[PDB]
DNA sequence: AGCCGAGC
DNA sequence: TGCAGCTCGGCT
DNA sequence: AGCCGAGC
DNA sequence: TGCGCTCGGCT
């Protein structure tokens, strides 16, 4: 038997005749690897090894429905390139003379995701052929042009059996791949957590699935977690938070095309990924229709979505501009920066493991994300209502309750109880024939609601037509029908009856918190007052930081300007001086060390802040303009000491205030 | 599939249709935005992927086999040879007239002109009614529909022989002669100043602008063998002068926010892979470095990794070979108010001849061989003597075959093949251009196992390939070996082709088309080139260094008047400082005067020092380097243009040995 | 017939 | 150059 | 049966 | 993340 209509296959010559049994099916994470493969195995390993490649994760088909198993074209691929039939034991050896390959051979990335691949292979065997896994059927190979012709030269040093020891094998990949184990995971994963955490306060041919799970796969679930579930501190994740990085410094003044700034990110935040999840990440920071983000910290300049069709209509990434929002360092302030705990990946210096933004931008912009074991959910929240909250919070009041808001809907957000909320769009009678829909439930998307509500309603019908008569950012569609019905869908509820109306839960405002502890918040206050002490307690690091900086430089500006004063008096002269007499009389007259460079160490005497100096220095304007900076700069620190971490705060929130203001009404206007 | 029919198309109002063909699928989009949702009754809307096929003399099984020719045909309700002369004739259309919405640029224009021919070529009579318009450039467009609609008229033969110009294989030597009045009357005004359309006019007067602008990015310039879109990526490297590797991806999408490339980066990503290959066949010196997958001999470089996954720096022989002191010598462009690449670099030796400059345009095409960069530079040597040039056979790095002239620009190249035993032959190279994978699936399976229409000539055959060499050891038998021989081995083998070379097609200095009949011709013309801007460096660099100097001068004079209290500053207001150097006579700065020469007075070069300066260590390193400057105006000065080249030749020939060592050794 | 390569 | 299979949990 | 989005 | 055409000279 051969295999027909499956072009990305390279069968092993052998595969389906006498020595099907000793042939190798090496599935690859991706077409780049089975090239690899495909070089490595050259002529000779044509014979006994057969190479495909998977496209990335595979369905997982433990309680997947019949139709998508049914329609899954990679697992058919895999099922006919094997011999495989869905219902046979693979138990005597009899049995086995119907595949077409012995065993397969998994050839991953040796990182998480790759170990997630590997996991969700080896769900599809155990589901549906569990004999088979007692045969030995599944093995890896695994990694660190010529080193592929190296790897398969040694192919035995990076071969790893999967093996089947008993019941517990079972029960780890259960574990792993079952619906009905999410629980279970949880606590997998809560003691896993715990675990690390306890470590970090101080310091094979054969693989059994139970080590493979508990060891490996683990592995890819938490960092799945930590990629996926927003901190609660910035509202961001790590991919997202590299973006940002990447923005600050780059400190774009013009627009920058998204393919470029990612890029960018990956050559200076370490992004280790694919560039089309980074891509579609920076487009989602940039969005800005009713349902997305309140305030986009990057601007979308060109086409990135419309409320339409729910952002899919976005351009592609080489044809679209972006650069920051005049919102985002006035959120994220500059000179915060100082306060960061910056990561390093290997010798580089990388993204924060937070931003500490003046107000929680997590209940801003709507922090989503899934991940395993959890999921977090948080709608939006009004920007505005929030920093009234934190002044109140400053005044020790007590923070007002919140309703959920999104920028620009123009429904109605109902508080049913803790956490739930109806969502309304918006329907009136214009006359006896005529109703009309100006608004749709938040997240509802123009095109979908056409097709799903209007288009069935038109075609027992319901309505005689409608018409269309949106904008890129509005809605509004007329509906016609007959007196009678009118009157029947008025008495029942319009909103219900045109489906205006839609549920919106939160009861899993899952968020790591400032230590990188997984936790559960039961309401956005919760949330509210974690992130206030926290920032409060960062302003005080701020001002403290600040006097600090600003008195380093008010004493540098006093020894620059005493030397000037000097100098032009004849007090002092260098002229002709050996560099070795400068320091030394430098020194015996008091002059000090770089203060600046001094203080930051802290966190032989060197004078260079003073001799680099210009000979301009000397002249009339220049010490006027010395002595002014020098005094500037000690009313600066005084100022800042007599003020509280509240009024710095305070403050920014101003200046934020005063912008969004500008910002929101410049795009009114246009 | 693609395509978004209108609601009355094929009904009683299908002659009232209009089906809007797009470049492209996101122009498609915007057509769409722009349309419903009144528009979309009589709007059909589809997008084409690019260039259309053109039909004019394709094969009948090439036009058969052309899905969107088909997918057009289908959706417009066409039909082959019905003529559409009467009303009779017209019932049968789905739609009754086609809107071409392209670019407003030269590309477009080449798909609008490809749409006509496809028309004009199968129903010529549908043109005779007004069949085809087009839309000039979102839902404001077309709400000012009739302003942006234009319609082509038929007007009468010189239609005809416009569109066949254009279009018709059997009009090169015609469009050759187009081209060259356009190129020529362009020219003339250069020096002096600056709805309906009929086929000849759009063919005359846009299309024409297609086919010149084809030329311009297609065919190389003498000077430096680049076309403008390589030429784009040397000069952004250079600007960027990365000392670690970069993706080519990034690169691409630096070069085109640095150099104002126009175009997708799809090219641009492979032109940058075409600059770095260094396999056999390809460059002979690669003025940008593979690191990563480039593409092999294997397949001719089409087993390139994706540009995402790539990277790329210059080689160290790169600006040995373009000198950054030229650049100052150089034509940068202007692309709105962005300075941007020269109109050439001017390299140290005929970089046209060195890696094989080709490309083919409208009305001509270009292609030349390598050329050996040692031969080249000995030639420069002997040329620079007085002496004339030796002639020059073609020569690829690191081929191992032979190639002989047979005639006048033409050669044969040929692989090699030698008898081991009775019963084995091996090969172990093959011709310039063959690829093993080819010449493997091509020749050395049809030996083995015959075909339908040969006899099968060997008996087995074994691969001993490395990335970069071919080894193939060939079983036969004693007879048929024999008959092999008899024949001659390189003939039955596949291993002798043909390199003809009457297409030396180029743009000078100048900017002319020029067709150049030998080598020798060509490494002339550079010569003269090349010597004279060896003048204009030396001129430049008298000039800057002189200027150094005097800067350096006054710089040290100053110090040394300070610190003997000849000279005081301290305390004196900055215009009373300036009017007291003025009468001093200091020089206001000599290097920012010169700068502009080329093309109140500034003493910030002498102020703007650090009061270091003003140290005995610093007085002493500042004497110093004023006696260095003006020993070096005196070293430069007593060295001819042809000394400078000559070192400049040395440079390179040192770096060039050392780097061709180390890739012989990895 | 199809390569070569800068474009769509 | 425009695509879009899948995972993972909560929610509908 | 399917969205949300950072991943393959 | 990978992935059919033009134009001219020639094989
Ligand atoms: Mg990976
Ligand atoms: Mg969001
Ligand atoms: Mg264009
Ligand atoms: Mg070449
Ligand atoms: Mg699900
Ligand atoms: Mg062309
Ligand atoms: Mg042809």
């Amino acid at each position: 038997s051969k295999i027909k209509g499956i072009p990305k296959l390279d069968d092993a010559n052998d595969a389906g005749g006498k020595h099907s049994l000793e042939c190798t099916l090496i599935l690859t994470e991706g077409d780049s690897a089975k090239s690899l493969a495909v070089s490595g195995l050259g002529v000779i390993g044509r014979d006994r090894y057969g190479v495909f490649p998977l496209r990335g994760k595979i369905l997982n088909v433990r309680e997947a429905s019949h139709k998508q198993i049914m329609e899954n074209a990679e697992i058919n691929n895999i099922i006919k390139i094997v011999g495989l039939q869905y219902k046979k034991s693979y138990d005597d050896a009899e049995s086995l003379k119907t595949l077409r390959y012995g065993k397969i051979m998994i050839m991953t990335d040796q990182d998480q995701d790759g170990s997630h691949i590997k996991g969700l292979l080896i769900n599809f065997i155990h589901h549906n052929w569990p004999s088979l896994l007692k045969h030995g059927f599944l093995e890896e190979f695994i990694t660190p042009a010529k080193e592929a012709k190296e790897y398969f030269a040694d192919m035995e040093r990076h071969r790893i059996l999967f093996r089947y020891a008993g019941p517990e094998d079972d029960a780890a990949i259960t574990l792993a791949f079952s619906k009905k184990k999410i629980d279970d995971r949880k606590e997998w994963l809560t003691n896993f957590m715990e675990d690390r955490r306890q470590r970090r306060l101080h310091g094979t041919k054969h693989l059994t699935y139970n080590d493979f799970i508990n060891k490996e796969l683990i592995l890819f679930s938490n960092s799945d977690n930590e990629r996926s579930i927003p901190s609660l501190v910035d509202g961001f994740k790590p991919g997202q938070r590299k973006v940002l990085f990447t923005c600050f410094k780059r400190n774009d003044k013009r627009e920058v095309k998204v393919a470029q700034l990612a890029g960018s990110v990956a050559e200076m935040s370490a992004y280790h990924h694919g560039e089309q999840a980074l891509m579609m990440t920076i487009v989602n920071l940039a969005q800005n229709f009713v349902g997305s983000n309140n305030i986009n910290l990057l601007q979308p300049i060109g086409q990135f979505g419309t409320r339409l069709h729910g952002g899919k209509d976005a351009a592609s990434p080489r044809y679209i501009f972006t650069m920051l929002s005049t919102l985002a360092r006035l959120l994220f302030p500059a000179v915060d920066d100082n306060l960061l705990k910056f990561l390093y990946d290997d010798n580089q210096r990388v993204e924060p493991e937070w931003y500490i933004p003046i107000i929680p931008m997590v209940l801003i912009n709507g922090a989503e994300g899934i991940g395993t074991g959890w999921a977090c959910k948080l709608p939006n929240y009004d920007a505005r209502e929030i920093v009234n909250n934190v002044r109140r919070m400053l005044d020790g009041l007590d923070p007002h309750p919140m309703l959920p808001n999104y920028k620009n809907f123009k429904g109605t957000i109902q508080e049913l109880g803790q956490n739930q909320y109806a969502v309304s769009g918006e329907i009136f009678v214009v006359d006896r024939n005529t109703v009309e829909i100006t608004e749709l439930p938040v997240r509802t998307w123009t095109q979908v609601y056409k097709e799903q509500v209007l288009e069935p309603m038109l075609n027992p019908a319901l309505i005689s037509d409608y018409k269309e008569y949106h904008t890129d950012t509005t809605v509004k569609f007329v509906v016609k029908m007959t007196e009678e019905k009118l009157a029947q869908a008025e008495a029942a509820g319009l909103h219900k009856v045109f489906k205006l109306q839609t549920t919106l839960t939160c009861n899993s405002m899952v968020l790591f918190d400032h230590m990188g502890c997984l936790k559960k918040y039961e309401t956005v206050q919760d949330i509210l007052k974690e992130f206030f002490d926290l920032r409060l307690s960062y302003y005080g690091l701020r001002k403290e930081w600040l006097v600090g900086m600003l008195g380093a430089e008010s004493t540098k500006l006093n020894n620059q300007a005493r030397f000037i004063l000097e100098k032009i008096q004849g007090k002092i002269t260098i002229e002709n001086r050996s560099k070795k007499d400068l320091i030394q009389m430098l020194v015996q007259r008091g002059y000090e060390s770089d203060p600046v460079k001094a203080w930051k160490e802290a966190q032989g005497p060197d004078f260079n802040y003073i001799l680099n100096m210009s000979l301009w220095s000397l002249t009339k304007e220049k010490v006027e303009e010395l002595i002014k900076q020098r005094d500037a700069k000690g009313r600066e620190v005084n100022d800042l000491k007599r003020k509280s971490p509240s009024d710095l705060w305070k403050e920014d929130l101003a200046a934020f205030v005063e912008e969004l203001d500008k910002v929101e009404s410049q795009e009114r206007e246009d």
